[PDB]
């Protein structure tokens, strides 16, 4: 387990060391903020987490940022689309009725008007180099570029104060390990709609704001990691489980084969991970190599049975053969099987 240390060595540096990165993203979405709030379709428009103005991604490049712009949507009505159980139809004073195309509110139309008026607040800028991205990928709707390094991912979200989505009632499977009293607390927090497709004007749930949450309080006990005799490593195993599939996409960019794989993919097996070993003993920091290798094994698991079930929506397949093709799983499954059998050189 004394590589993996060096590996979280290095990467400890290059995040604490005085980056002014943050600092040029900080000011740009601010004046985003001014600006979508003027709007009557966007006055309701925050960042998710204020304060923290990212979501990096990317473990290896901190050069690459990801932010969340929320919309409060009060009096949502929601209807399943084609039995996929993460992707619904958003129906519903008329506060946001220019997007409606008769019951349903359209996503394209509200992104297109979201481009739009970031395109306008890009050319008022005078301090620094923004330039913007109209890739077609749905969302990550704009991908901001400030400077020449720093790339920024914006993301519109609708956010609903209503109880979860009947398709959630057997997700975040957490009681055996944080209690069935902190399940409780965090499924009365509110839930997010991204805009996505299954393939139509659809909206994808979203719960990327709940991992805050557990990762600062991710033990059994109250006290994991707040003393010396209680340290573990789950924190230090997802950060290795994200590089690895980073070094991964990063040797094979030229190829196509793991443009699908994503850290999303990384984490939610990591999480599952948390549930089969809700035990901070089976996460001691002595044992690093042996529990990020659970991380592995699990993973790979994984790739082979083609099965990663969403964290919160257990019936939604995110290594579906129709979200993933199994040529892409295997690719994937063996440059992993060579990482552990050639003692990670991805890392060193
Ligand atoms: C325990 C736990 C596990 C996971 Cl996987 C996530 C989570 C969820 C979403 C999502 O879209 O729903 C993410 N999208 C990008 N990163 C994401 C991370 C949040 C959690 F609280
Ligand atoms: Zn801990």
């Amino acid at each position: 387990a004394s590589k993996l240390r060096a590996v979280l060595e290095k990467l400890k540096l290059s995040r604490d060391d005085i980056s002014t990165a943050a600092g040029m993203v900080k000011g740009v979405v601010d004046h985003l903020l001014l600006r979508l709030k003027c709007d009557s379709a966007f006055r309701g428009v925050g960042l998710l987490n204020t304060g923290s103005y990212y979501e990096h991604v990317k473990i290896s490049a901190p050069n690459e940022f990801d932010v969340m712009f929320k919309l409060e949507v009060p009096r949502i009505q929601l209807e399943e689309y084609s039995n996929t159980r993460a992707y619904y139809f958003v129906k519903f004073e008329n506060p946001l009725s220019q997007f409606l195309e008769g019951e349903i509110l359209s996503a394209s139309k509200m992104l297109s008007k979201f481009r739009k008026i970031i395109k306008e607040e890009i050319n008022d800028i005078k301090d620094t180099d923004v330039i913007m991205k109209r890739k077609r990928g749905g969302s990550p709707a704009v991908t901001l570029l400030i400077s020449e390094k720093i790339s920024v991912d914006i993301t519109l979200a609708l956010e609903s104060k209503s109880s979860w989505p009947a398709s959630t009632q057997e997700g975040l499977r957490i009681q055996n390990w944080l209690s069935a009293k902190v399940r409780k607390q965090l499924r009365l927090k509110p839930f997010y709609l991204v805009p996505k497709h299954a393939k139509e004007e659809t909206w994808r749930l979203s719960f990327s704001h709940i991992e805050k949450e557990i990762l600062n309080n991710h033990g059994k006990s109250k006290t994991c990691c707040e003393n010396k005799e209680e340290k573990c490593c789950r924190k230090d195993c997802l950060k290795l489980m994200k590089y690895l599939l980073e070094q991964l996409k990063e040797r094979f960019k030229d190829k196509k084969h793991l443009d699908k794989f994503s850290s999303y993919h990384v984490k939610t097996a990591f999480f599952h991970v948390c549930t089969q070993n809700p035990q901070d003993s089976q996460w001691d920091r002595k044992d690093l190599g042996l529990c990020f290798d659970n991380c592995v094994t699990y993973f790979l698991q994984c790739l082979r049975t083609e099965k990663l079930e969403n964290y919160f929506i257990p019936e939604f397949n995110l290594f579906s053969s129709n979200l993933i093709d199994k040529r892409s799983k295997e690719f994937l499954t063996k440059q992993i099987e060579y990482e552990r059998n050639n003692e990670f050189p991805v890392f060193d």
